[PDB]
């Protein structure tokens, strides 16, 4: 049990393809006791989370809702029991309106759209850490999901901007989390076919979704020295669990790349 | 005449200490014909800009005002004359509310304040390029001001997140501007005593402002192999002019460090 | 056991303070079956390895001796039993002559000395992977020890160049290892009081050794959001074991920073 | 005053053919008023014919960066060429070499250290040894510029030259620490691909039958990646970037890398 006895809050399950679903599955297989947070369709998410290896309380969390955030630690504490604290927090949340993605012109995305995406995808990492650090044990770990935004790329558009914001937020979350003996890190994952990829990325690409996703999949697997499988979230979930474990105890404010080594190779 | 006969739009002048004031001064000393944009205190900005080596048309430009941005190209064309286009555009604009700066807790900055800062400091780089690219000549150059946000640091707080988003925005503006034969780059300057430093950073640092700024100047100057004088914007102004000129014609989506070499040295 | 049943080669032990000694100890506490390699003071190394939880075979390996490298895989197979292969390889080797370190002028290190340092510290990562890759199992992992060379610093001098070379070598060794299903990563560790730190770094600093090392420990701990203990190799050793495990299976050609997050913070 | 490098005395090393990056650096620097001192290696009679194709006449000095005597006499020979009492305002290092075993389709692991070490000596250590030799005859406000090819990520064919470029980048950061004492800047120009003798003879030669396909993929792929396009046949943009660094217009940039690659390294 890599996470045996650890109490871990995992956010971001929307379907069984979600990276958070696989983080939760691997974490439960490794002995973690989970609290899950879901957004919007809690009744559908409930149905999905029933397919996880073990039962886990499901709490509603809209990161844009200040009352959900203010009552969060209290709702987590009643779910895990008084006296118990969290050892891990998984932020696997992202959003960007379709206007800030795909073939929609980069300059045409209104700031209202971009700002909502930045709020959910980047600011929410600080807001979740602010709400959960008061109930985190020393030695704990906060992990957020990133997609390497160091270079501009096709389709990802304003989400790349949101991920660059996220990386910077992570380094500041590490400064605040250090006061609690808590580490804060991002897992920069390769492309995994999720509902976000299909509905947000795919949908915003339209006529170009097929070619772009094919080129992304073939190019990523070629670039990755050990290959990359866009339909297998397990290596990403295992990396998130390594950061939640006690086996990366000196890493904070950082980014672990679970991308097959793709970011290290030009071609 | 490094910028001889170039029509250059310079935004960001508020006082004679502004980085945009020194860029405007150096650019005019190099033969550039300027169009200056100012925000909020245009009567006072007219007084400051009257101190430049040559008088230049001053236009109002609030980067949050959609009408100012939509009318920008037409107002510039009216200033430079029909049939003329801009060769350079300088974005030297930044803002971050007090809550997102200094000794005020990072976690206590509301997203409304952070979003306002990201709008002005990062999104406006894309909205200014979108407004001005249709009126820019091939071979042109768009330059924005950055402050190395790759590592977290005391006091800079959410402005670091805005600069990280700005760096990502710049890489996407480079893609769009490339279609016009225009380069887009950021100049990451070392610290310079401007109104933004004293009023925004210093204001948010409270009683710890004098010591933190003195510590920053000494540290930066010690780390920089060629030294650093935060009272002198000229080295920074010259670096922006090098980017506006045809002497860096193969550089786009990039950050040029005008910081004394500080970011290349640990101690 | 995180490394249950894995056969791992650990090079680089000279004293019980060596980072490789703690990597070997932690790997053995986690079920790894080790094969140890040592250089020059084999008798001392044998006494040192007698302090490890389990007595592992000790193999002579001077990384500048082509006979030792050409016979390495055969000697390793004699040690771990024919029919058995390595699951992991740890490179924890470094050397730089005194002229290429400390207060000795950077410009005065003769190339013969710098080349020796680069050969042991950087090229040996590729020569070790070349010898051991044919006897490594798919899923295997090669880990090297690095010290963040992205920025110049005092005293490290030509060893910073050797580490920059090593980071590049690591990225190519990942291209080669990838075809065998083997990962290749580096652990950029924070400062640890080892024999190399006192004899090589401290030795080259002269009478400035205590003050410089005291400043390094204080500065590193100050910068690390989770703190840093120069007398504690265990967090570093734990990180190397995480890379040797199946829990980072999508990371290759990469660098994981086991430095307390110090590289992500300016101050 | 009249030219970006007016009145500056600049040493330019690395000219071998008129396609060399150093040749175009020399040409553009002379076009901007720089008085040059050129350095050449091995084929000095052939190089003298190449250096006569430049806009203005410049002295040509022999310099094998692996030769202690050429380095020890260098500042003296430069002082003789520019006149005593005059100093260099710039130094350009556009030198590189890596034996075939360390390049192309030759297996990365089979490159012997003797070969790799020669390449790192010529391509990375020499940047420090040239600075050590020329900093004592450089003026405050001076500038040392070296040539780099972005080694932050592994790539096909570049193999051990990537390792030398990584070492060079780290050397440049330390050369900045030393040059700073003299008020001199030290930077690299990470240029995009340019059709030079090194590309054809060393890279192409090491690529064997894959030379044409890899060069065509490199050429078109870089142009595509670069938001402003990239012309592998035009070294002028790179030459202008080196002159920009040798000028007084990047006065606060040291120990750094300026990318003259059309922006390609910023795009995935
Ligand atoms: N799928 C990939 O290839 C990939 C790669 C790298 C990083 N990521 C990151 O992984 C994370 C999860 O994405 P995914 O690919 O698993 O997709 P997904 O669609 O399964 O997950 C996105 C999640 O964000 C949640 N979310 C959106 N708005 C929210 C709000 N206001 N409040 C709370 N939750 C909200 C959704 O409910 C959903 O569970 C995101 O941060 C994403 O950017 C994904
Ligand atoms: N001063 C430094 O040390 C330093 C260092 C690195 C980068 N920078 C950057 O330089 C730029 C200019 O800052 P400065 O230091 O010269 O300070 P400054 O106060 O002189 O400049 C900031 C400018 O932003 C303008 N601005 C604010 N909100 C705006 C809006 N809504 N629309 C249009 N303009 C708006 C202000 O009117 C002012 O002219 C900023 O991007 C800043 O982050 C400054
Ligand atoms: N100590 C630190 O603070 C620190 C920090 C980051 C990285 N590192 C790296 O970790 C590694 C281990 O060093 P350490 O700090 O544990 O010091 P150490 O003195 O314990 O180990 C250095 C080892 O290198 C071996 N070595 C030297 N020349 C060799 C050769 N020719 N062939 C084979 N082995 C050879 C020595 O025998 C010794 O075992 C080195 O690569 C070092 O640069 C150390
Ligand atoms: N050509 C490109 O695409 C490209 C791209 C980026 C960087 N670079 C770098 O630019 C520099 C110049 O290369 P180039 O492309 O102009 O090729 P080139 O063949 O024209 O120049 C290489 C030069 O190095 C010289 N040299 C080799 N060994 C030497 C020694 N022992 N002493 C002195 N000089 C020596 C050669 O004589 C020649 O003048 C090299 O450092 C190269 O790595 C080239
Ligand atoms: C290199 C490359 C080659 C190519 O041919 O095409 C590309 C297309 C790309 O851009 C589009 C994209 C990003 N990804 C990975 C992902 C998918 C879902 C994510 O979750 C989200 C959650 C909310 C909002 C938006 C996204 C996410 O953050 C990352 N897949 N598709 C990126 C790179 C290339
Ligand atoms: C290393 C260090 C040591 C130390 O003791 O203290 C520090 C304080 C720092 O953070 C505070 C800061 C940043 N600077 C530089 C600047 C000043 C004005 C800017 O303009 C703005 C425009 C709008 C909004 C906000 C700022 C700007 O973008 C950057 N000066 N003050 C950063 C680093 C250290
Ligand atoms: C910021 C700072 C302040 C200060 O006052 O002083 C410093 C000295 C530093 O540079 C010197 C150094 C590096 N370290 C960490 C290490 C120690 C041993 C290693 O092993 C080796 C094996 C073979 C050869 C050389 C070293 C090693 O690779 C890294 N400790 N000392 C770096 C930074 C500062
Ligand atoms: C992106 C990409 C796509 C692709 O399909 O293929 C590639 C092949 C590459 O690697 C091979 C190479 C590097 N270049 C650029 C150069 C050419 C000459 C140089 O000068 C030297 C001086 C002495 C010794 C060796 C080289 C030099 O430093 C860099 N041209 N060929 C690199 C990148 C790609």
């Amino acid at each position: 049990g890599l996470l045996d006895g650890k109490r871990i809050l995992v956010s971001g399950i929307i379907t069984d393809s979600s990276i958070a679903f696989h983080i939760a599955r691997v974490a439960q297989e490794q002995g973690a006791q989970l609290v899950l947070t879901g957004f919007d369709r809690l009744r559908l998410i409930q149905r999905i989370t029933d397919r996880l290896p073990a039962k886990a309380p499901l709490l509603e969390l809209d990161v844009q809702n200040e009352e959900h955030l203010a009552s969060l630690a209290g709702r987590v504490t009643e779910a895990i029991g008084a006296g118990n604290k969290l050892d891990g927090v998984v932020h696997s949340i992202g959003f960007m309106p379709q206007t800030g993605m795909g073939i929609n012109p980069f300059f045409d995305a209104p700031y209202a759209d971009v700002s909502k995406g930045i709020h959910i995808s980047a600011y929410s990492y600080a807001s979740m850490a602010k709400a959960l650090l008061p109930i985190m044990n020393p030695g704990g770990s906060i992990v957020g999901m990133d997609f390497d935004p160091s270079r501009a790329m096709p389709a990802y558009n304003w989400m790349t901007v949101a991920k660059s914001a996220l990386e910077s937020v992570n380094r500041f979350v590490a400064r605040e989390a250090g006061k609690y003996g808590v580490r804060s890190n991002l897992v920069a994952a390769g492309p995994i076919r999720t509902l976000a990829m299909s509905a947000i990325v795919g949908g915003a690409l339209g006529e170009e979704a097929g070619a772009q996703i094919q080129l992304l999949e073939e190019g990523w697997d070629q670039r990755a020295p050990i290959g990359w499988n866009m339909k297998d979230a397990t290596p990403v979930a295992k990396t998130v669990c390594a950061l939640l474990s006690d086996w990366l105890p000196a890493t904070t404010g950082d980014i672990i790349y679970a991308d097959g080594g793709a970011h290290t190779q030009l071609l």
